[PDB]
């Protein structure tokens, strides 16, 4: 019930207590493990409730304290009369931040605790709520130098009136189908890039548009809007030795900018909950240019390289991945965005891992996503046992608004 | 209850049923999942229904089940275990447990070749010295010029615990490693310890950076004795680069047959703990892990400086490049002695094209997605992609304790 992580290329051990708090379940069993998979009222709210305020006074040293005790029983009290609650300032902020340290599948958490919380709750509609969005993503950019933020609208009531931001992403890629059946621009967004166009989009039908926002307030329809170009930081690709790299004419944006996930707090929902921090360059290189399902750029980058593609043993399509993120990082760091290789990012993970569970007890981590999509066993972290658990605060994945929004 | 579990790359889904023939535990819980973690004397009581588990899928699996045949040998089976407390296999059901054990191991991407197997029976196995001969043979017949063939030879099952065949090396081939008193390591640093047990045992260390171990070997509960294996039958592959000349300056080599020795198989209840087996190499295992792991020979450094990469930010990826020669030069070198091998992508692709396979005939494949995607370029790998359930079926290859922290010396 005590449980022990061993990392196997430095001996070190860590005990883990703070599993023993997990509310939420796995989807594993003892008969089958399910680490791989992608997805696996107000008798009920007061509980989530006293255990979120419990955490928040023991938090700051106050545990079993008159103002403590005052606030469970005023939220207690609010409950009952209205149904729902509403979270003072200094518990939103705390929450935000804590979901950010819970999330098991994120390896730059050791940035936990310097999170920029922006209040919406106030805010009623769609332009509202784009005002809002334009401000966090100035804010966060920061000309380059790159600062994490989350922006919170109001939270669900009876769920017929929710906020929603309907990208994946503040600032995402536009993806067109071809009628030779090939895909133009980024594959991933092929769906939403046409919901948009269903809505009145103009698309440039460009390789790299920046789409446009589609905003839900108050669980009206969503609305269209264009992130000032001004605001929307992007960096051409080049690379430090090959000249001929800036001529496949790649691209991409320093902001990445979560916008559909669910946060949770102390029972309560925020589904329009947009969060940003930087990107690790593997993110970029590896995943988005260099996967099949997407800009799957590997060929043509081979191919310029004239290397043999003849057998899948010359291994030339790792050879053209690493210069892959070679010219990501090059960029990014010479035009000066924020951004961290995946060595620097795991390095700090271990460390981050270390503090937690020195400081907490613990540190649950998704070691599946943690390790990086290439050169896995050469970063810390591949040989670092991690224990997997759910705890609260939380970000949690939600429906896409599409096939749940009555018109 | 039906599972699904999808290609995110793909979009082709694929139902479990398998799983539902799981009775071992996994070590996670509906609160907790441990699928990191590395490490998860039997009564005729539990024996049975072992027995009987066994014999029913081997008939079914032959197309006998509820025959007479089948019948009797529940029979047999069930009154050799009530009188003498164990029991024997036939070979066919010997060989059948061994292929299945393969079959059913999770962490293996090369199971497409599961059912190409040569299995060595040696149950009348009595002595160290009887022990050294079977595995000279297993290895000159696995290694074949090097033309490698899976195979595996088979001791006598554990019977009180007392009596135990042990191979005490991990793998039947490995070299040595050695610490020195600076504190630095010469050699193999994962096998310091048992170098180290050898050479107490009378071992002669060369030592050198590729000194091929001696066997260790125990049988029938006996302290273990020491053997080398004829240097004729260890193959062995000097490693160079086919566009950098420098590389075999480095002084690198490997040998052919990975043989692991350490592992225990379970059949039908029966306990075989020593059952050492082979197939061949994927090229990642010595040209990313055995080479460049920080805890094992470490050549990052040597061949970056060589190769004159900016060292001196992590952001240049010059790890990265470093890795991709070296393992360029390990396929390489292989090839061109004509010794079998085979790249990450090939591996992985046949694995997806396996498991595909076993889910129509067998109606799932339990796989451990953190052991099957390789060490490096996970994600341009189809399994980084691919959704896996990992259970555990039996036959099984299990893992044991190191023999040196149970036995009992006799002197
Ligand atoms: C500041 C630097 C940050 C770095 C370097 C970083 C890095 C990463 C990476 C590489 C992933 C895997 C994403 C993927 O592969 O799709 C991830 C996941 C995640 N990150 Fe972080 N992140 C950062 C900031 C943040 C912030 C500010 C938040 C929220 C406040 C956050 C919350 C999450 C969550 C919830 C996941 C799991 C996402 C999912 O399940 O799709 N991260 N992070
Ligand atoms: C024929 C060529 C084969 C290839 C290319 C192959 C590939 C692999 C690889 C790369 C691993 C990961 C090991 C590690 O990273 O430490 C593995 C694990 C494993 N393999 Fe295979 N394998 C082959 C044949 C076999 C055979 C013949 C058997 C037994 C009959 C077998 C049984 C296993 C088992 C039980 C594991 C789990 C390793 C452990 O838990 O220590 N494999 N295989
Ligand atoms: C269901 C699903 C999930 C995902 C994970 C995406 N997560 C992005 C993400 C989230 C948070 C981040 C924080 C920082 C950062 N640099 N990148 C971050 C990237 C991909 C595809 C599907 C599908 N289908
Ligand atoms: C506890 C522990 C376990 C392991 C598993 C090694 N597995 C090797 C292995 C096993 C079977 C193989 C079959 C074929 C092949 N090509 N390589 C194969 C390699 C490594 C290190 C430690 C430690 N410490
Ligand atoms: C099948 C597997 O669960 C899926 O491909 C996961 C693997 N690990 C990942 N790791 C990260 N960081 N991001 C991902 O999208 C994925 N995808
Ligand atoms: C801690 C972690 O589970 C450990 O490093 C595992 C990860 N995946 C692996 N995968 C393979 N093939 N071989 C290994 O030794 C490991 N090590
Ligand atoms: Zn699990």
């Amino acid at each position: 019930r005590f449980l022990k992580v061993k990392n196997w290329e430095t001996d070190v051990v860590l005990t883990d207590t703070l599993h023993l708090k997990s509310t939420l379940e796995t989807g594993c069993t003892e008969h089958i493990c399910m680490g791989s998979i992608m997805l696996p009222t107000k008798d009920q709210l007061f509980p989530l409730a006293k255990e979120f305020l419990d955490q928040y006074y023991s938090s700051i040293k106050r545990f079993g304290s008159k103002a403590h005790m005052d606030r469970l029983e005023e939220v207690n009290k609010e409950i009952e009369s209205t149904s729902t609650y509403q979270l003072k300032d200094t518990e939103l902020i705390y929450g935000a931040k804590h979901a950010w340290r819970n999330a098991s599948r994120c390896v730059g958490r050791i940035q936990w605790s310097k999170l920029q919380v922006f209040d919406a709750r106030d805010c009623t509609t769609a332009h509202g709520m784009f005002n809002y969005i334009c401000n966090h993503v100035k804010y966060a950019t920061n000309k380059g130098n790159l600062r994490s933020a989350i922006t919170i609208f109001p939270q669900r009531t009876d769920g017929k009136h929710d906020f929603r931001v309907w990208n994946s992403q503040l600032i995402r890629y536009a993806g067109y189908k071809q009628p030779d059946g090939s895909t133009l621009g980024d594959p991933a967004n092929v769906q939403f890039t046409e919901i948009c166009i269903q809505q009145g989009w103009k698309a440039p039908r460009g390789r790299f548009d920046v789409l446009p926002l589609l905003l839900q307030a108050n669980g009206n329809d969503p609305e269209l809007f264009q992130i000032p170009p001004e605001l929307v930081l992007e960096v051409p690709i080049r690379h430090p030795k090959f000249d001929w790299f800036k001529d496949l004419g790649l691209k991409w944006y320093g902001l990445p900018a979560v916008s559909n996930m669910l946060l949770e707090i102390g029972g309560l929902e925020f589904s329009a909950c947009p969060f940003s921090g930087w990107y690790m360059g593997t993110e970029i290189g590896v995943r988005d240019y260099c996967d099949n399902s997407r800009y799957n750029i590997l060929e043509e980058v081979a191919k310029k390289m004239d290397l043999d593609m003849r057998k899948t043993s010359s291994l030339w399509k790792d050879q053209a991945l690493v210069e892959i993120n070679i010219a990501v990082l090059y960029s990014f760091q010479s035009d000066k965005v924020t951004i961290v290789d995946h060595h620097s990012a795991t390095e700090s993970f271990i460390k981050h891992m270390e503090n937690e569970y020195r400081c907490r007890g613990g540190c649950p981590a998704d070691w599946v996503w943690i390790v990086p999509p290439m050169s896995g066993s050469i970063t810390p972290v591949f040989h670092q046992e991690m224990l997997n658990y759910r705890l609260t605060p939380s970000f949690e994945y939600q429906p896409d608004p599409w096939n749940t929004h009555v018109w």
